DNA sequence: GCCAACGTTGGC
DNA sequence: GCCAACGTTGGC
């Protein structure tokens, strides 16, 4: 079996250091190739995921801190973890002065588009499910998305995936 | 290396 | 705009 992962991005409008944050997935399908480097990681858990992602793996990109917050779509991983030039670029929103170039702290990997969800899967809906597999003993019972609140690359089992894309299939 | 004092994520 | 959950920093 191969690993399948969320990674967060925020659709709306948000300034950090002066310079907009926002990528929705909208914002990943009009780029070229649909293809982007994931730059702007700054937690160690989290980075450690990035360098865990194979080519190929598949991602859900997941809109968070905006109105409707949610998965959106399918993305999947094209270049495994390498450098990310942005902690070096002085004026940078995610610039890192304690990070040194002959051994770079912060990585990054590239994501290409694969597709929508048949719907937006909100993530009240998410809730409710792992809420209920607490009890019930379900497929989201142990989701990352809801027992670690503060990360924005998540591993999630092939249980956890297929459950999310079974979702898709039933109405809201 | 502990842990008060911050600093950040991100739902609500 | 509020603030809980979770992360980082630095005096001791």
């Amino acid at each position: 079996l191969s690993s399948h992962w969320l990674m967060k991005s925020e659709p709306e409008s948000r300034l950090e250091k002066g310079v907009d944050v926002k990528f929705s997935i909208e914002d990943l399908k009009a780029q070229p190739k649909q293809t982007t480097c994931w730059d702007g990681v700054r937690n160690y858990q989290a980075r450690n995921f990035l360098r865990a992602m194979k080519l190929g793996e598949e991602a859900f990109f997941y809109h968070s801190n905006c109105k409707e917050p949610g998965i959106a779509g399918l993305m999947k991983i094209v270049k495994e973890a390498y450098p990310d030039h942005t902690q070096f670029e002085k004026n940078n929103p995610h610039y890192d002065p304690s990070s040194k170039e002959d051994n770079p702290k912060w990585s990054m990997v590239d994501v290409q588009f694969v597709r929508m969800m048949k719907r937006f899967i909100p993530l009240a809906e998410l809730k409710s499910y792992h809420q209920a597999h607490k009890a019930t003993g379900g497929p989201l019972k142990n989701m990352v998305l809801f027992t670690r609140q503060r990360l924005s690359i998540q591993p999630l089992t092939q249980e956890e995936f297929d459950f999310v894309l079974s979702l898709e299939e039933k109405e809201p």
